[PDB]
């Protein structure tokens, strides 16, 4: 009937899919061997449609026809002031169509097409569905899908709609921070608890005050920063090296985007390394005008380059507490979500904010939301 239902984190920057198999949640790897998949769609001049890692990986040679951040636009009208702000920063065309912000791309050979934001997310969701189905060795028809807690009626419906386009019946839309809590078993626990969820993604920062009472969740207050994430930490590190280069050679890397992008790729990997190691080597062969890049980033440097950004995450946490009439002591559970929460310095800051109190631990913070979504998908068959 519903078959094996899947749990999908449909993220602004990365998506994740899980399933309940053999008494356990399995987070599923994609055709590229990754347990997270970029929420990107690229159309090539030859007319190929890329989704996920291959869309993300080419993109530097294709800014106009590579689509991301559709989640910023889904469920919104063209004239929403938020949309009008966002599209300033997007490198693809967005036009007014049927009152909505439609994405216009060159599909190949100069052929122009428009897509509703839920059409682009449907392509991503189709990628998640194939990832799942290859794992399971069978077709999937039903899904649990997560959304931010601040999502309104239209944004929830448009996500359901993206699922229907993708061949998915979205049985449950769940809030992302609730899914995270579920992954940690916090919905089981007896009596009333206040849960702070701190979700530092690749492009957005979400803080949520949740209440659990008899396995029923209530979102009391949300804050954060719509345009803060790990990518902002990457950018800081580029500017540092482009500056060091424009000092050691006189040359300016920004004249060549391909150089700037190659730096971006290596910075990303260095950033991930610095969560485990204390130094990382950034080495780009044939980086600008045949010449080579070697420099080495320390964790101490990474942190200094980002310290004000790291510190600015605490102010939404204070506002959330204020808006919900609670103080630090009132928090019984801290859940970290997002790849950036693996940054050792961000963990230190959250703990010190809460007076030495430890967060929940044991689930990859990139995977926690889909995990919880898979916990509920699990119950929806059996």
């Amino acid at each position: 009937d519903v078959g094996t239902v899947v749990g999908i984190d449909l993220g602004t920057t990365y998506s994740c899919v899980g399933v309940f198999k053999n008494g356990r949640v399995e987070i599923i790897a994609n055709d590229q061997g990754n347990r997270i998949t970029p929420s990107y769609v690229a159309f090539t001049p030859e007319g190929e449609r890329l989704i996920g890692d291959a869309a993300k990986n080419q993109l530097t040679s294709n800014p106009e026809n590579t689509v991301f951040d559709a989640k910023r636009l889904i469920g919104r009208t063209w004239n929403d002031p938020s949309v009008q702000q966002d599209i300033k920063f997007l490198p693809f065309k967005v036009v007014e169509k049927k009152t909505k912000p439609y994405i216009q791309v060159d599909i190949g050979g100069g052929q122009t097409k428009t897509f509703a934001p839920e059409e682009i997310s449907a392509m991503v969701l189709t990628k998640m569905k194939e990832t799942a189905e290859a794992y399971l060795g069978k077709k999937v028809t039903h899904a649990v899908v997560t959304v931010p807690a601040y999502f309104n009626d239209a944004q929830r419906q448009a996500t359901k709609d993206a699922g229907t386009i993708a061949g998915l019946n979205v049985m449950r839309i769940i809030n992302e921070p609730t899914a995270a809590a579920i992954a940690y078993g916090l919905d089981k626990r007896e009596g009333e608890k206040n849960i702070l969820v701190f979700d530092l993604g690749g492009g957005t920062f979400d803080v949520s005050l949740l209440t659990i009472d008899n396995g029923v969740f209530e979102v009391v207050a949300t804050n954060g920063d719509t345009h803060l994430g790990g990518e902002d930490f990457d950018q800081r590190v580029m500017e540092h090296f482009i500056k060091l280069y424009k000092k050691k050679t006189g040359k300016d890397v920004r004249k060549d985007n391909r150089a700037v992008q190659k730096l971006r790729r290596e910075v990303e990997k260095a950033k991930r390394a610095l969560s485990s190691q204390h130094q990382a080597r950034i080495e780009i062969e044939s980086f600008y005008e045949g010449e080579d890049f070697s420099e080495t980033l320390t964790r101490a440097k990474f942190e200094e380059l980002n310290m004000d950004l790291f510190r600015s995450t605490m102010k939404p946490v204070q506002k959330v507490l204020e808006d919900s009439d609670l103080k630090k002591s009132d928090i019984d559970e801290i859940v970290l979500v997002g790849g950036s929460t693996r940054i050792p310095k961000i963990q230190q800051l959250v703990k010190e904010f809460f007076n030495g109190k430890e967060p929940s631990r044991g689930i990859n913070p990139d995977e926690a939301v889909a995990y919880g979504a898979a916990v509920q998908a699990g119950v929806l068959s059996g």
